[PDB]
């Protein structure tokens, strides 16, 4: 039904939400420290020294085990 | 449909991954430093000298934002 449509674009949408900013494949299971943003996947947090979404810079990177992993 | 109940217990099972594995009420925002596990709301996290799923003290907890938070 059109239900169904609408139900499936939300499941979608969430598992987007999951996915890296930047290279859109991998899922982000990395946190940028101090900020806190975790946006990316551990490759494309290693390259970047400013955070994507507020612009501070990157002391260092924490990995996180998410259980929607 | 059926499929519609399927879409739906599966939204949902995501949605409940998400939740604290404490209070099971609030979304899940802070990760315990250094193990990284993420699993508790600022809250419950906050009262925590031992990571409750390995076991690894504690030396701080980071503040997390996540996509997913709504
Ligand atoms: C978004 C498309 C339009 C037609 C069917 C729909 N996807 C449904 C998946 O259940
Ligand atoms: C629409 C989403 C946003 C981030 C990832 C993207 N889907 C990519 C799948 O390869
Ligand atoms: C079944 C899930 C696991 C964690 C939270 C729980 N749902 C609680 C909703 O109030
Ligand atoms: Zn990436
Ligand atoms: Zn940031
Ligand atoms: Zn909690
Ligand atoms: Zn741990």
């Amino acid at each position: 039904s059109q239900q169904t449509r609408v139900l499936q674009e939300k499941l979608r949408k969430l598992k987007e939400a999951m996915l890296c900013m930047v290279c859109c494949e991998e899922e982000i299971n990395s946190t940028f420290c101090p900020c806190g943003h975790t946006v990316c996947c551990e490759s494309c947090a290693a390259q970047l020294q400013s955070c994507p979404v507020c612009r501070s810079r990157v002391e260092h990177v924490q990995h996180v085990y998410l259980p929607t992993h």
